[PDB]
């Protein structure tokens, strides 16, 4: 597996639910980079270099993914669940002595930063979310058309062992394709072939792939009736925050349901961002977090 | 593999689009029994025997199913629509004689059924279909809750070879679980073991498996637009028709049945029955009383 964050780190950070893995580089204010499903931490890799020129920057594996260590699970799937993935990541930044910093999340770590703001926007400084929108409004879409295209989030979200046991029986396929299908090119070529062997690696492994299906159930389940309380209470987000998007992949319309403060941007790419359209984003990010 | 129709003959029956495998029994009225997923033929093992006391009946594999050939399919999926299915189906009977006959479907059979009855009324003197709403009518409601309930509809139709490949990796596991958990009790006890193995061989060949999921291709794209099509227009089935349901089946699950089907035919009668989704297996004998009892009147 290839080093792909010169200049970084690498920090196995304690919390009461385990380790979060991250990588560290840079100087100045606190930024922690939160990736998503089917990836890890490397993700980042095209963007980080950029950012940490400006920023101290964190670049962790979520619970349960990547090298973070996987909290068991349970019949709410609650280690899994963003709330408590937010309060797991709030406590790795307590042992970095960061209690106020920026966030940007891509997929499930976007989710993770949204609700993190929801729950304790004390926390952060600005919010960025890319390639997104609220959980609450993917299942308030969730026609035919809807479930054809993100059939995903039923599929995942289906009792253990339906997923796990298909998974299994060739997973490196399924993530290849799952990577390629969602980038405008709809092939590998997106992404560093040093990147998608750290991805098909993780997904290698039975554990690892099971904690990708209690998030989704997660998502299905309690996160959804975590957004659907704050959509009631007509709660938004106060925190500074920029959503970016894959145009391949209005959204800032949705956003500003969510959000008091927020702009936003379509770059031309698919839903794999920070890799297929590295430039725009890291450009994007250091001047809203700048 | 068993012999689950004692006494009944067999037929091969050649069509433009491939053979369509049959067992035949009985004498009187000709009645065409259509199964569907993932099942053959022989789900119909504990109810046909009972019908053919009173009506030639005609047990068919579905195109691409069970020992019925596999035409090969195109980009719209079009040999495994149910409109493409019933105009093959219509021709292997023709092939038996058979130009106006009584039909019961169940699940994808049914959609087949239905689907001949919109298209070909003049075909049926009546028609029954089992353990189904249209297909239109699934798509219609598929919101977060019944997005979760049956996903297979979305999985299935995923584009060619995801779900094919998930599937390959061990394919009994998959069927059996899909079998058990969708009868009342949540196991395989509703089953004769010797149908199960049926099911299990069938859903074992990596062909017959493709078949599958292009018939959930078809159920989510041509035929969801042949159905809408009906429905926007106001096109009632117009044929004497039975809806029967289990009542733990997912044609109930968010939609009063009956009413449903008022919504699509101009003359129809109902019932749930206590079930899973597996009408034929699960209650046999009130099934069997239900179909004697409407195609005889
Ligand atoms: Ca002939
Ligand atoms: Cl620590
Ligand atoms: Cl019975």
């Amino acid at each position: 597996l290839a080093d792909l964050f010169p200049g970084f780190g690498s920090e196995w950070i304690n919390t009461s639910s385990g380790r979060i893995f991250a990588r560290v580089g840079g100087d100045g204010p606190p930024l922690l980079l939160l990736h998503g499903f089917p990836q890890t931490h490397v993700m980042w890799h095209r963007v980080a270099p950029k950012l940490a020129e400006r920023f101290k920057v964190i670049v962790a594996d979520l619970p349960g993914y990547g090298w973070s260590d996987m909290p068991e699970s349970d019949e709410q799937h609650t280690p899994y669940t963003k709330r408590a993935m937010a309060k797991q990541l709030i406590e790795a930044m307590e042992q970095l002595g960061h209690v106020h910093f920026a966030l940007a999340g891509h997929d499930r770590g976007a989710r993770v930063s949204y609700r993190l703001a929801l729950d304790s926007p004390g926390r952060l400084s600005k919010l960025a979310v890319l390639d997104i929108l609220p959980t609450y409004e993917y299942w308030q879409r969730m026609n035919r058309a809807y479930a054809l295209k993100i059939y995903h989030w039923s599929f995942l979200a289906q009792p253990a062992p339906l997923p796990e046991n298909l998974l299994g029986g060739d997973p490196d396929f399924y993530v290849k394709a799952k990577l390629a299908s969602w980038t405008r090119a709809g092939d590998l070529s997106a992404f560093d072939p040093r990147a998608v062997e750290h991805y098909r690696i993780a997904f290698a492994d039975p554990m690892r792939r099971h904690v990708m299906c209690e998030d989704y159930r997660a998502g299905a389940y309690a996160d959804f009736e975590h957004d659907k309380i704050d959509v009631e209470a007509g709660n938004k987000i106060p925190v500074p925050m920029l959503a970016l998007w894959g145009a391949s992949g209005t959204p800032l319309d949705v956003w500003r349901k969510w959000a008091s403060d927020v702009q936003g941007a379509p770059i031309e790419s698919g839903n794999f961002l920070p890799e297929e359209a590295p430039d725009q984003t890291a450009e994007a990010l250091v001047r809203f977090f700048s």
